[PDB]
DNA sequence: GTACCTGGAT
DNA sequence: CATCCAGGTAC
């Protein structure tokens, strides 16, 4: 059923709510994300666990209409799966890296300029597997490799999405400062591995490649693959499980 | 360096 | 809609 948590999940989201304009706490796309979990005095970690108990919580920008990442998973094989993605699909940097940004769908196949490969996923119902298919531009598929087994993804979505809480918002410059506003919350719950897949084969749910290079810091040049993700259009939600506003 | 976390701008 | 991409850390 429901959360025991959930009484206290909407109190920490309302005192956000009611805190108005949020300078960010980190420049870039990710300020939005990091500034609510500051609020919620919630130190950034990479385990795969829910944020708040047992309950993930997740802020979107509205205005921005991005997809929403819904978790990060390696693929179950190969071994070294990204770094032969991005070896032998890839395209050079200003760093001299192979980086591989593409967002692939079940669908239909992409059609980079960019890029000397195409991509597309199968949904192999009947192998219980999702599968990454490369196609080179004269349209053979060269490589399906890559794959997840429904059992990871399924474990993923259990360790981490069984409640969803997603905060919409809003973001604004205002005298040469970010900030965010934290408007309200839906809950987004039954989310569930053969939902996720449907979705993926109808084009409403994305596999996104994002192996990309690091621009400042230490790592400054080196390959960053920010981790494959699931990202779900927020138009289609429920057509994947059930929402609900919560705050 | 890999694999997780957090997310857009055009 | 699609194309392509961003700042963090544990180990
Ligand atoms: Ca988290
Ligand atoms: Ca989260
Ligand atoms: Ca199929």
């Amino acid at each position: 059923s429901m959360s025991e948590y959930l009484n206290l999940l909407k109190e920490a989201i309302q005192n956000v709510v009611d805190g108005g304009w949020h300078e960010t706490k980190r420049k870039g796309n990710t300020g939005i994300g990091k500034t609510f979990e500051d609020l919620l005095e919630k130190e950034e970690d990479n385990l795969d666990a829910p944020d708040f108990h047992d309950i993930e919580i997740k802020t979107h920008e509205t205005a921005a209409k991005s997809l929403l990442t819904l978790f990060t998973k390696s693929p179950t094989n190969p071994r070294g799966a990204n770094t032969m993605l991005r070896n032998r699909y890839g395209k050079k940097d200003e760093y001299g890296n192979n980086i591989l940004h593409q967002t692939v769908s079940g669908n239909r196949k992409t059609n980079s300029n960019s890029y000397n490969y195409d991509f597309k996923i199968d949904i192999d119902w009947e192998s219980q597997v999702v599968r990454l298919e490369v196609f080179d531009k004269q349209d053979i598929m060269i490589d399906n490799s890559v794959y997840w087994s429904f059992d990871s993804l399924q474990n993923q979505l259990d360790k981490k999405l069984k409640y969803i809480a997603v905060i919409s918002a809003e973001s604004k410059i205002e005298n040469e400062k970010k900030y965010y506003k934290y408007n309200s919350a839906n809950l987004f719950t039954d989310l569930t591995v053969q939902s996720l897949c449907r979705g993926i084969e109808n084009g409403d749910i994305k596999v996104d490649i994002r192996i990309g290079a690091y621009h400042s810091g230490k790592k400054k040049g080196k390959t960053h693959d920010h981790g494959t993700a699931f990202r779900i259009n927020m138009e289609k939600l429920l057509e994947y499980g059930e929402v609900k506003v919560i705050v």
